[PDB]
């Protein structure tokens, strides 16, 4: 149990009981241990993440400007505690001591056309575009692209588009005080209708209620309407609460 | 078990336990092993892919500008991990250590007239015509030709033609915001007729 | 039987079965043999 052969693309961890500092032995080697040392476990293949895939390793090692691993003065590997890393496709890295595999190799999930991902920031951070994204903000990553996960950013759900045909309105009610595509104030609880034909993605703060189709008018027909509140109609004529036309 | 004869057009793999690096012995030979070495398995015929056929080998070896195989400093064969190769008809190549056969020799499927193949890009790549095909795009390979598979390009389905006689229209509804043969805008859900 | 420690002021002989040529390992060492090799006898004081 002193001589131990590590296949190519594998590793082990051995602890030196003089300083009680641990390390990793990587490579295609035949390994010879001392008597003061102990090998921790039986050889494990160093994990490989294919292209268009992903993994999260809890408590990543620290790095320098070149990206090299940092050790302690005692010889122990430098870690980052209660912290995670974003590991995309690369060469078969080994896991060091005190490195945990949080999520296995998983497939990067691709966003379909006419849909969007609802992503909220868990912890504050700085944005790719130069912005500061305070924790608790709401986004939409939409389009047909691929989404690369982040640590402090969590995906809440995916939202489909709703289809608006000709002569329809699709009423929307606000989750909170907000703004709208048409560029005008909305408040909590207020409702409105977005006429535009096509497919529609609601914002994070907007919600879809129901589709409302037009009433068709002829020479033998009219439409009896009552005002919910004071407003202006499409003729531009003013309407007080309650009055009918 | 020291003397071992490999028939013509075959191979084996033997591991050298000094460096623990493995290799392949190819050719019509009688092979004599050392005592430190070990032969891994009993002789296997090196696979031959006929013409108009295909195979995928997981984790292909690396190559140089001449196409020669690359080894490590330790003597181990250089590989490409979680990667695939497009192997068409050629001479009976051997499989090196750490080479897996993903799909056997299969027939190249030929596209009939008045039909088309629906092919979507799994991973981004660059196109034969000089284009950059972002992953998730949709194509049609149509006509009577033969389709040579690719690694990052996957075939979703085959679509038949529909026949339009005289005095008929054939209504079509759009999957997503798009364009049309007649060269005019369409939107999601819109319908039209192609005379 | 691969790892073998030779006390100070001793020796052993090991045969390499590739060339079938033999030699001697002298000194205060811990000795690690290959698999193709064989140690001939148990350590003897020089």
């Amino acid at each position: 149990e002193f001589i131990i052969r590590i296949p190519p693309y594998h590793y082990i961890h051995v602890l030196d009981q003089n300083s009680n500092v641990s390390r990793v032995e990587v490579g295609p080697k035949t390994y010879i241990r001392q008597d003061n040392e102990r090998v921790l476990f039986a050889p494990m293949r160093m994990v490989t993440v294919p292209p268009r895939h992903y993994c999260t390793v809890a408590n990543p090692v620290s790095r320098d400007a070149q990206g090299l691993v940092l050790f302690d003065v005692t010889g122990q590997v430098r870690l980052r505690h209660a912290d995670l890393e974003i590991r995309l496709a690369q060469d078969p890295f080994p896991l060091y001591p005190g490195e945990v595999l949080e999520k296995d190799i998983t497939p990067l999930q691709v966003v379909l056309p006419n849909t969007a991902l609802h992503l909220k920031a868990l912890l504050d951070f700085e944005d790719k575009d130069g912005d500061k994204v305070v924790a608790g903000d709401e986004w939409l990553f939409e389009g047909p692209g691929t989404y690369i996960p982040r640590k402090e950013v969590e995906v809440v759900e995916i939202i489909q588009a709703t289809i608006i045909r000709q002569n329809q309105a699709l009423r929307l009610r606000a989750r909170k005080e907000c703004w709208d595509r048409d560029g005008k104030e909305r408040v909590t609880g207020e409702e409105w209708l977005v006429t535009t034909v096509g497919a529609y993605l609601p914002a994070v703060f907007e919600e879809v209620l129901d589709l409302v189709d037009a009433v068709i008018l002829t020479e033998k027909t009219a439409l009896h309407l009552r005002a919910r509140r004071n407003f202006r109609d499409f003729r531009g004529v003013s309407r007080r609460t309650g009055e009918e036309w």
